[PDB]
């Protein structure tokens, strides 16, 4: 009955990449319904740069992020931040791991996946306080082989998970672009005026 585990193994592997190319399809029909047209072409985009690329080094990705930060600090406050804690708060851990596990798939990650949950609590703590260190530390961790694709699936799931809005979204974004590639953040400094 092995030969019969082996197609069963298969016919799985093969619905799990369909899942996976049906959710990420979901997602950006998503992303463009609540935060437009722009916002849907910048994760395609930042999907596309992260496949097959290694994350820049953690201290690259927070000298790119401080420059991110100052900027946001002079239009948004803390009430803003807050919002976007409360949004984190209401995600559902269950859905955000299988949907992490998807992104990944989709995304040419070929390893394990794991919930992450905690990434996304920390992600609390670093936009209610402004230390973002372990949060870029912790999403290094994620990144086995120093894949970007593991850092994009998992920020995907995470905005999937909840209605973060734009500042939100942005800022995922700009920390995702802060390890994958600097080159997104203006754009993502655009979407929220800079």
């Amino acid at each position: 009955n092995q030969k019969i585990a082996e197609e069963k193994r298969k016919r799985d592997e093969i619905n799990m990449v369909k899942d996976a190319i049906k959710l990420t399809s979901d997602f950006y029909r998503t992303i463009y319904d609540e935060f437009g047209k722009q916002a849907s072409e910048l994760a395609k985009e930042l999907a596309s740069v992260s496949q097959g690329k290694q994350i820049k080094s953690v201290d690259d990705a927070l000298n790119a992020f401080d420059k991110f930060r100052n900027n946001l600090n002079k239009k948004y406050n803390i009430q803003d931040r807050m919002a976007i804690s409360k949004a984190l708060e209401a995600i559902n851990q269950v859905h955000m791991a299988e949907n992490f596990k998807l992104f990944s798939k989709a995304f040419g990650f070929t390893g394990k996946v794991i919930d992450r949950y905690d990434v996304a609590v920390e992600l609390q703590k670093a936009v209610k306080t402004d230390n973002w260190r372990p949060f870029f530390v912790k999403l290094e961790s994620l990144a086995a082989g120093r894949a970007a694709s593991a850092v994009t699936a998992w920020a995907f799931s995470v905005m999937l998970g909840t209605p973060v809005g734009i500042l939100g979204f942005a800022i995922i974004m700009a920390a995702v672009s802060a390890l994958v590639n600097d080159k997104f953040i203006e754009q993502v400094n655009k979407l929220i005026g800079i």
